[PDB]
């Protein structure tokens, strides 16, 4: 197996700047070359390293031949630098943003947010990571050797055509159920191996799929100890044997590594339309962990951080967000899925403006409301009325889940999150926006099943 590719850990240079170049290149998958897009390279991107309380300026050079944007997913930053669909970078052009990091340590990420084309641009290869550090986390003595015992794991599926090229399409079927493929990539590689020292191995997991939810486990059922979610550390580790991860979510886990026993990280079949078609009808390897018989230094702390109480709900503004899909899209898309793949597509269970929030397909020129600045609000998001999975992402914040799809959140999902599951039921989150977003650079709230976002399931809001 190839070694697990490790994204470069990109820190500020001598001028306090970071340079990112967006461009087209080539990669090889299964011995066949494909055109791919990357940040500072051919595919995917680096891990931008930030410190809480320190400003960095990022210079972003778009060397593609089409318009793009760069969204810092999970970052609590003003709308002007949030990189939603209004954050246009012309082809051949450059935009610079200053990030004033004002949140605790976390693994965030970055990716395009081009109006109507986010799915395609992510599918072509664009995604990178953000590693935010603070004083608190560094005192913990967690595994911290990047690319050795502290490793990012960006898991993505792709569909390829017979010629080896990426086969992306936004059509009636994918507008309904998402773009998904039969090939799983781990930091861009097919089933790579990672050599890790004996002791604890820290994995920063990102589901970077357009539409496919994942469920991580190990091949011998050794536990995963969840230490962090989208917005940073949990108060204490949460031991799990399976870890569902929705599109765009991150979790950091520690797993034990010992000398005479290699094992795989795997993903288990999920109950989501289209996602259990072979080879995903069975557990699927993600990467092989190869023990190297030298002792690692990292620890699993009993206590990771302090998690504040949920604030009082009394008197908070409640905003209702009803997700919906045009019944015609729902029917036609499901029918196309069934016709192509048959019953296995349901195991365990103009389209361009057919997905909606509050009866409205995304209109970039009309923010749906103004949210308060510096005040907790209660947002209620419903997927009642269809059977699709909607991981709902709200920009400009890290929130607390009060209820997730009609149930209290699982312990490892009860900390800081920027995504919440919505699937045929109702979720409620406690959100606060500390930064401005004017109408010209509004925050987005949207489904992170990218083809839903691209066909209308998004709203803009100002702060
Ligand atoms: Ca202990
Ligand atoms: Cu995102
Ligand atoms: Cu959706
Ligand atoms: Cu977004």
């Amino acid at each position: 197996r190839p070694t697990l590719p490790i994204p470069d850990l990109l820190t500020t240079d001598a001028r306090n700047r970071i340079q990112l170049t967006i461009g087209a290149g080539q990669s090889t998958f299964g011995g066949k070359t494909a055109t791919t897009w990357g940040y500072n390279g051919n595919l995917l991107g680096p891990a931008v390293k930030l410190q809480r309380g320190k400003a960095v300026t990022v210079d972003i050079y778009n060397q593609l031949t089409e318009e793009t944007t760069l969204h810092w997913h999970g970052l609590e930053v003003p709308g002007e630098v949030d990189g939603g669909p209004q954050g246009i970078i012309p082809p051949g052009g450059k935009r610079s943003v200053t990030l004033n990091v004002d949140q605790p340590a976390a693994t965030c990420w970055f990716h395009p947010h081009q109006h109507g084309k986010t799915g395609r641009q992510v599918a072509m290869g664009l995604a990178g990571l953000v590693v935010i550090e603070d004083d608190e986390i560094l005192k913990l003595m967690l595994p911290k050797q990047w690319g050795i015992d502290d490793v990012p794991v960006i898991v993505q599926d792709k569909k390829f055509s017979a010629d080896g090229q990426i086969d992306y399409q936004l059509d009636v079927m994918t507008a309904a159920v998402g773009w998904f493929g039969d090939t799983l990539l781990t930091n861009g590689a097919i089933y790579p191996q990672h050599a890790a020292p004996r002791g604890w191995l820290r994995l920063r997991l990102l589901n970077g799929c357009n539409a496919r939810s994942l469920n991580f486990a190990t091949s011998d059922n050794r536990p995963l100890y969840v230490i962090a979610s989208d917005g940073g550390l949990l108060p204490e580790p949460v031991k799990v044997s399976e870890l569902p991860v929705l599109m765009g979510e991150r979790f950091e886990v520690l797993v034990e590594v010992n000398d005479n026993k290699p094992f795989d990280l795997v993903t288990l079949p999920v109950s989501q339309m289209g996602m259990a078609i072979a080879p995903f009808d069975k557990p699927h390897p993600v990467m092989r962990i190869q023990p190297i018989a030298i002792s690692a230094s990292g620890a699993l702390p009993d206590t990771l951080s302090s998690l504040p109480a949920l604030p009082s709900l009394e008197g908070l503004t409640v905003r209702k967000l009803q997700l919906s899909m045009d019944p015609m899209l729902d029917m036609m898309g499901m029918q196309m899925l069934m016709e192509k793949y048959g019953d296995q597509a349901m195991a365990g269970m103009d389209f361009h403006h057919a997905n909606k929030i509050n009866g409205q397909a995304f209109d970039m020129n009309k923010p749906m409301f103004a949210a308060a600045k510096g005040q907790y609000e209660r947002w209620v998001i419903s997927g009642v009325g269809d059977m699709m999975l909607h991981p709902f992402h709200i920009h400009g914040t890290q929130f607390r889940i009060l209820s997730e799809n009609g149930k209290p959140p699982a312990a490892h999902r009860a900390g800081w999150k920027d995504t919440v599951k919505v699937e045929g039921n109702v979720s409620e989150v406690l959100v606060k926006f500390n930064h401005d977003a004017p109408k010209e650079h509004a925050y987005m709230a949207h489904c992170h099943l990218l083809e839903h976002e691209d066909t209308g399931m998004m709203l803009g809001f100002t702060v």
